[PDB]
């Protein structure tokens, strides 16, 4: 149907109310982080990310973002620890990004705003499998990383690389072999908080792991997620960019953190 959700004028996240109400809930993501009244938890343990044997398979456009697929039949690519108490299996991974490099995150810091967003999807080994985990209010782990522009990011490389082949919603590349570790950041110290998907059905079902620390990718790597197209081929063209929901209200609940 012509009004689907999205990220335009007409379908945006201002509209996405009329169909999904827990849009105006209580624990909406993103939101922003105030680091002055952010908590300090020195019980906050570490994170334990074991994506060594992760298995990816596919990378596809879907019309809203780009998600590259994993294997989350075993134990292969795993989040536990820091503020969980069960473990999670990686299922996909997405960006979210802007229409310059002055924009595109979902979470901010101190409202400050940076070029992109990643998130490393997660669901709750209790519960069988992803679908029927994101009925539960701690169904999903989603671990949030900050892209800033500067230096390259090596492991970003094989993504940015392939996504000319992928411009149009509904096409796929095969995507095997792709390690989720050069993703990440020297250092995983977090903020962490109970919220939502960010994307209809924005259900309230993920404890979000913020890392601090952003990743760096190159201005040119960055670039290359700007000439996507949220269309099917042959239809007008419509760049797929500002594919970020803003910041919610906190409505008192507490964000704590690793670090002061
Ligand atoms: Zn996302």
């Amino acid at each position: 149907m012509s009004h689907h959700w999205g990220y335009g004028k007409h379908n945006g996240p201002e509209h996405w109310h009329k169909d999904f109400p827990i849009a105006k809930g209580e624990r909406q993501s993103p939101v922003d982080i105030d680091t002055h009244t952010a908590k300090y938890d020195p019980s906050l343990k570490p994170l334990s990310v074991s994506y060594d044997q992760a298995t990816s398979l596919r990378i596809l456009n879907n019309g809203h973002a780009f998600n590259v697929e994993f294997d989350d039949s075993q134990d292969k690519a795993v989040l536990k620890g820091g503020p969980l108490d069960g473990t999670y299996r990686l299922i996909q991974f997405h960006f979210h990004w802007g229409s310059l490099d002055g924009q595109g995150s979902e979470h901010t810091v101190d409202k400050k705003k940076y070029a992109a967003e990643l998130h490393l999807v997660h669901w709750n080994t209790k519960y069988g499998d992803f679908g029927k985990a994101v009925q539960q209010p701690d169904g999903l782990a989603v671990l949030g990383i900050f892209l800033k522009v500067g230096s390259a990011k090596p492991g970003l490389q094989k993504v940015v690389d392939v996504l000319d082949s992928i411009k149009t919603k509904g096409k796929s590349a095969d995507f095997t072999n792709f390690d989720p570790r050069g993703l990440l950041p020297e250092s995983l110290d977090y903020w962490t908080y109970p919220g939502s998907l960010t994307t209809p059905p924005l259900l309230e079902c993920v404890t979000w792991i913020v890392l601090k620390e952003p990743i760096s990718v190159s201005s040119e790597q960055v670039l290359k997620f700007r000439k996507l197209n949220f269309n099917g081929e042959g239809e007008p063209e419509e760049l797929m960019v500002d594919n970020w929901r803003p910041a919610q209200p906190l409505k008192n609940r507490q964000i704590k953190a690793s670090f002061k």
